[PDB]
């Protein structure tokens, strides 16, 4: 219970028309920045337009770790995800826990003291770790989940690697956020800045979650890693919201509004790089160019990074990483597992890649001009 | 008693009957002689070895055209080889009354176009259409059966009357388990409607992953006898398995309306195929599958006597043509195959494509196992009935 937590609850289903004015103002860039971003985005898109096995990095963490050397030398880093989610039995949640535990040991040993920015890390889904994650009361779920996540966080602290909590459906944002707060106030994890958390910009609550996390970082002394994404579950959220007869949804219903929300939330994160580590996860060259110029000329490893999904982001970020390009780092999200554990992730990649509104679809669409692809969302909204 | 009391009571009783209680009758009905099993194994081995190597050892490929005119032009090649077509104007789960009206006009336009292209070839050799009832009512899964039926029935009857006037097939696709009962009641009213007399093009899908499947087939076969219609029956395994599992979990069910072990669906399919093959005087079985072992089993179960119109196989565009190029035609198995042909753009491909990904990407699917290095040809041709 706090003023910052109340802003989150109040925004849950705020009407879309009332959410946007503060985002538009925050996402408005100076003419100089807009012109520079348009130039960079054009260069990236011209390069791209000259360019489920593809989505999985390896079957095992040993296999995926071996395959990461080539791109790590080019300026990429990795976040490994042992595939698995939505556990329905205690046995499944225990197996996912042991998968994550063994991955941390292997990743942490491979990190070899490179630390949380230059070395690899791990991503986890809370729904893999509790057999009734979405069907039981949030209070009891968090309490049974807490010792498992704390144990994993303690292992990540032992090796000094990143451990990110992925974001899933909207009705579990609050639970996962409460877990993040308990961990960041837990003295057994002091001195480790590897805890990471995803916030989804297609959510109406996003900037208020970001206010809460930035303040939590500042008062806890933890430099929380914050992965800003647009979001992967849009079709399911819409279908659930429609089934519930809800007049106002927890997510935006126009893609341009999510784009404006992302840029507005990026501005908020870039103003807080003292206390959080922003991670800008996107495959959209206009979004990337905007953030690249919003961040200014000062850069050091550990200030911020970009991120991308394995099999989707490499052609864009080959134009970004390295000293002959933009000299900014990118962390590749690397799924690890069998084809069967991959299926649910694959479905969301199909919804992402196949949507006519998606950047990665439009980049191949002969009816979509480069002019349209470099359009600034605020000037279009 | 209430009309068809016993048949209707059997369907309701099976709805959520324990899986272990459903299987013994299906296994016995699915049992075939050793001679037939050896012959089917040899046929299945031949089909798989031909599959690979005509295709080097191995989602626009699922759509036949953006418009029905474009799709009909593209059908000429495979029709010349002896395939037929069932066109589906992509669209489902209408959320508005206006959307339901748009889908109805798409189906209506398509029947005129398909009927002209058919040019009197009839329901077996000529093309037909498939429809989804969820496209035609704006709250199909949410509204009371009274309201849905009373509004849906005139629209489906109007479409059936058009299909009768051109003598083409009109198939009702099967969707989620909770709409089986409504769709079956609609089938009954249409088959008893005298305005549709003399046309045998009405078709209906039954999903063998459902516990009700054999009792639904008993009801349909009896309906064909008392109505005098030869009902076209498409036997499938089922496309919504992942969604059905999730829905039953959220409904708090102790027992699901579908099987949870994949080989149980295989046994159910073969047992239901045996029931259909014994009733070809009053139904037209349509065996929809991409599984070469299932195909071979039904090919040998059906015996040596065949004529076009007895039964057919079916496949999805973009999935089944390589298998059935080893089936259609005098030098192959000399059995016909109807290709299900989606028609539309990306504004309508979505829901169907997700179900294709779940089908193609599942470790348990034949189309995935045929490319899996861990699966021997021995396993691909194994009779599932022998495993249980
Ligand atoms: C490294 C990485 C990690 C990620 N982690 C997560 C995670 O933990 N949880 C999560 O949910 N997502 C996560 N995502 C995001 C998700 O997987 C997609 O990759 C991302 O949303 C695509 O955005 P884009 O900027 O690349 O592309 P764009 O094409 O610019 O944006 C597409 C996005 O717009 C949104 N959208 C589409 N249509 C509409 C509409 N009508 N109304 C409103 N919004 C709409 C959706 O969010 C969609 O994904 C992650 C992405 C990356 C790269
Ligand atoms: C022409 C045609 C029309 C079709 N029409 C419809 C329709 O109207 N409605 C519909 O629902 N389906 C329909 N289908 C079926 C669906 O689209 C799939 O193509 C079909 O189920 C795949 O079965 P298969 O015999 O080709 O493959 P197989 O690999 O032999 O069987 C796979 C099937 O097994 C089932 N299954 C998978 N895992 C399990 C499990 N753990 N427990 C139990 N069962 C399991 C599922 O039904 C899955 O699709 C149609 C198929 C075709 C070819
Ligand atoms: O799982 C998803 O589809 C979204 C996502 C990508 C990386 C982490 O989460
Ligand atoms: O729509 C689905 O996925 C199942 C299906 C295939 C053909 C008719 O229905």
């Amino acid at each position: 219970q706090s003023t910052l937590r109340r802003a989150i609850t109040a925004a849950y289903r705020r009407p879309e028309t009332e959410c946007l004015p503060p985002l538009v103002e925050a996402a408005t860039q100076s003419k100089e920045i807009r012109d520079a971003a348009a130039s960079t985005a054009r260069k990236l898109i011209e390069a791209l337009r000259g360019k489920g096995e593809q989505f999985v990095t390896g079957e095992t963490i040993r296999e995926a770790l071996k395959r990461s050397k080539e791109l790590e030398e080019k300026g990429f880093s990795y976040s490994y995800d042992m595939l698995g989610e939505a556990a329905t039995t205690a046995a499944d949640a225990e197996r996912y826990y042991r998968d994550y535990e063994s991955a941390i040991h292997a990743i942490g040993k491979a990190s070899a003291g490179r630390g949380i920015y230059e070395g690899p890390g791990i991503s986890i889904k809370l729904s893999a770790l509790h057999p009734r994650y979405s069907r039981a009361q949030a209070a009891r779920v968090m309490g049974e989940l807490l010792p498992r996540v704390k144990a994993l966080a303690l292992l990540a602290k032992n090796y000094d690697i990143g451990l990110n909590i992925d974001a899933e459906e909207a009705d579990r944002l609050e639970l996962s956020l409460d877990l993040l707060e308990v961990l960041c106030l837990d003295g057994d994890l002091s001195g480790w800045n590897g805890m990471g958390f995803v916030v989804q910009a297609y959510g109406k609550r996003c900037p208020f979650v970001l206010d809460f996390i930035i303040d939590l970082a500042r008062r806890s002394g933890r430099r929380i890693m914050v992965r800003l994404v647009k979001g992967a579950y849009w079709d399911a959220e819409i279908k659930r919201a429609q089934l519930d007869g809800l007049a106002d949804f927890p997510v935006f219903t126009r893609k341009i509004h999510t784009d404006v929300s992302y840029i507005a939330c990026a501005a908020k994160l870039l103003a807080a790089t003292d206390v959080v580590f922003p991670q800008f996860a996107t495959h959209n060259a206009q979004t990337l160019a905007a953030i690249y110029h919003m961040a200014g000329k000062d850069f050091h490893v550990g200030k911020y990074e970009f991120q991308c999904l394995h099999g989707m982001g490499e052609p864009l970020y080959e134009e970004v990483v390295g000293r002959g390009k933009l000299d900014r780092p990118c962390r590749i999200y690397a799924p690890v597992g069998t084809h069967e554990t991959l299926l649910a992730y694959l479905v969301r990649r199909l919804l992402e890649n196949g949507a006519n509104s998606s950047f990665v679809h439009r980049i191949n669409d002969p009816k979509v001009s480069i002019d349209e692809l470099i359009a600034d969302p605020v000037e279009v909204v």
